[PDB]
């Protein structure tokens, strides 16, 4: 396992340019999105939480295709505001309920260091 805690202040530096295999070593779910919400990376811990197959969701749009329950002001709205402003950093609880048992999580969205890239971190609550 990689020694990184959910919510750590410099998480974007520690994860920066992490390849797919190392991302799978994290204790929490990690997704990397472009500014439109297309999925660039999606780790094993996230797949274990959500049921999605990490290899198949790459390239899909998170808000339009994979996760319509997040297409709302409280999730997508916050994401796109942070993309538009270039500085996103927000943490909030949410319930995932699309075609799977409703599952409450804590979500941390934070702008990455790499261009046109934005992290969505997830753990169970
Ligand atoms: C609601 O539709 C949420 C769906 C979802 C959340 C997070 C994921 O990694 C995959 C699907």
């Amino acid at each position: 396992m990689e020694h990184v805690a959910f919510g750590s202040e410099d998480i974007e530096n520690t994860l920066a340019k992490m390849d797919d295999g190392q991302l799978d070593g994290l204790a929490f779910g990690a997704i990397q999105l472009d500014g439109d919400g297309n999925i660039l990376q999606y780790n094993a811990a996230e797949g274990d939480i959500t049921g999605r197959d990490p290899k198949q969701v790459i390239g899909k749009n998170f808000f339009k295709d994979v996760a319509p329950c997040t297409d709302s002001p409280e999730f997508y709205g916050k994401f796109k505001e942070g993309v538009a402003s270039g500085n996103l950093n927000t943490m909030f609880e949410y319930t995932f309920d699309y075609q799977n048992t409703p599952t409450k999580v804590k979500v941390h969205m934070k702008k990455a260091l790499s261009g046109d890239s934005y992290w969505v971190f997830v753990k169970r609550v």
